[PDB]
DNA sequence: GATAGCGCTATC
DNA sequence: TGATAGCGCTATC
């Protein structure tokens, strides 16, 4: 994460939606406002965030009557994907985990919070030819909200790793809040070979195997893209290797291979995974973060996590646009 | 709960 | 196209 000085949403109070790691917390709180509210259901989510937080979130929020929602201003969610990413089937809104964006349209509904910050996959913006967004921009839109959305890579805003996701800023219809802007691209400064740790710490992670069938040579020069090196097995997901001097490749929570979740990289000579605090540093977490004790557990978490940096930009504007109030 | 082999889709 | 990537899927122990 990086500084911010200007805590624009000092005054302010928000709700941790499918709060998993905390990454909408760090966020917004490193911009002054304060977490009221947290809710994740997932037992091992809920350790890391009571480890960093000291709060254990509430559960279920299917079964959460929302009235109990506490008085809040800003709404944060980076709600399940598993149904829309462009990795698995498709099944929409017809899939048992697809449906809690109706969730928090009546969290929502009842509460009005000034703004809702959501979060989900690029193929979320395509999915069902742009029918899904569609449903999303109309039930944001009859419950008195603007809708502003847009796909933003990790790796135009500091962070060495090539996730687009795409994020949904709503505003309360009152405010006439029309100067929102998402944060100004920049050039990248930062690659995979910057936050590797010291070898000592990783050899436990080398993957030597027969089948490295190297497709191509190393490069000299850092560039702000994944350059694949080679491929194990057939070269399915989690079995393809990478480059230290391009970036991550988006890390996973249910992905598989024997690089599993975070790909492989040619670290020095040799072939391996990423340690759960480089994946960490991937993402833009401090590393006064502390990870989850059961490795596969915190591959899961930070694979469905968001990349602070990035949130950190755009609360800071949705900071600045509340702030404009002229005579 | 931890592991790893798979097999599909979107994108230009 | 032809090659790459993907907050994944699911069987085995
Ligand atoms: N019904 C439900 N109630 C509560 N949490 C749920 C849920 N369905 C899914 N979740 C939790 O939703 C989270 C989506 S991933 C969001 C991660 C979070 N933004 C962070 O930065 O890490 C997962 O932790 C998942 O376990």
């Amino acid at each position: 994460m990086i500084e911010i000085k200007d805590k624009q949403l000092t005054g302010l109070r928000f709700i941790d939606l499918f709060a998993g790691l905390g990454g909408f917390r760090l966020a917004l709180e490193s911009c002054g406002a304060e977490c009221v509210y947290s809710n994740e259901w997932d037992k091992y989510a809920q350790e890391v965030y009571e480890m960093n937080f000291g709060e254990k979130p509430e559960g279920d929020i299917t079964q959460v009557n929302e009235k109990t929602i506490p008085d809040h201003d800003i709404l944060c969610a980076g709600f399940p994907c598993q149904a829309f990413s462009i990795s698995g089937k498709q099944k929409g809104f017809e899939d048992s985990r697809g449906t809690l964006f109706f969730d928090i349209a009546r969290i929502v509904r009842e509460k009005k919070p000034k703004v809702v910050f959501m979060e989900n996959v690029k193929n979320f913006a395509s999915h069902d030819n742009g029918n899904t967004l569609e449903v999303v921009k109309n039930t944001m839109n009859e419950l008195d909200y603007s809708f502003h959305a847009k796909v933003l890579n990790a790796l135009d805003y500091g962070i060495p790793q090539k996730r687009e996701r795409i994020y949904m800023i709503c505003f309360r219809n009152d405010l006439n809040i029309q100067n929102f802007q998402f944060p100004k691209p920049f050039e990248l400064n930062t690659f995979v070979k910057d936050l590797l740790l010291p070898d000592s710490e990783v050899e436990h992670l080398v993957i030597d195997r027969k089948d490295l069938v190297m497709t191509n040579q190393e490069i000299e020069q850092t560039t702000p893209k994944t350059v694949r090196l080679g491929i194990v097995g057939k070269g399915g997901q989690g079995e393809r290797i990478y480059s230290t001097r391009g970036i991550a490749i988006t890390l996973s929570a249910y992905g598989g291979g024997i690089f599993a979740k975070t790909g492989g990289y040619l670290v020095n000579g040799k072939t391996r995974k990423l340690h759960p605090r480089e994946c960490a540093r991937v993402m833009g977490y401090p590393d006064s973060y502390k990870v989850h004790p059961s490795t596969s557990q915190a591959y899961k978490q930070f694979g469905n996590s968001v990349v602070i940096n990035v949130l950190q930009y755009i609360a800071y504007n949705i900071g600045s646009s509340l702030n404009f109030k002229p005579y």
